């Protein structure tokens, strides 16, 4: 009847109630976790930026010091050639006289 | 009265109706503009993004052959530094010989 109706209408309503307590406490965790990951994520998200920034600019340093560097060995190589040349025209006068007196 | 009245609020009813008519096309139109202008900063944000991996990975390759340059130019410093001693070394010995024949 309308009284059993009732009865077990409202019976299923608590119930009902209660369930969504639950989910109430099963999302706000939910959340609580997602917060966390977000926040990790995004920490994560903001150094790795950075560290890349670090990279290329210590990537032109670098190439720009080796390219000074490889400058000044051009020009070691360019003064040893000059002196390989002397010591040729050097030992040339040497033997030049060493010639002479044989 | 309430003929005066009716009157007077249709009339307004349709200056608003094609205020909304006109709110609709220039909306519409501006909508239009910001369509474009989206589509344009994307189109040119995906370009520089290239750009730069590009400038990024020829960095690296630029970096790589300076220092198979400069390795090279070193060897190059150390061969002739070893001609440069024999030169002297080989100049000593004519002026052994020089000096013995005077």
């Amino acid at each position: 009847g309308s009284h059993a109706d009732l009865l077990r209408k409202n019976a299923e309503v608590t119930k009902q109630v209660s369930m969504a307590r639950q989910a109430q406490v099963d999302l706000e965790r939910e959340k609580k976790e997602l917060e966390d990951s977000l926040e990790r994520i995004s920490d994560q998200g903001q150094r790795k930026t950075q560290e890349q920034l670090e990279v290329l600019e210590s990537l032109k340093q670098e190439l720009a010091t080796s390219q000074r560097e490889l400058q000044v060995l051009q020009g070691s190589l360019e003064t040893s050639a000059q002196s390989e040349a002397n010591w040729a025209a050097e030992f040339a006068e040497l033997e030049k006289e060493r010639d002479s007196l044989v």
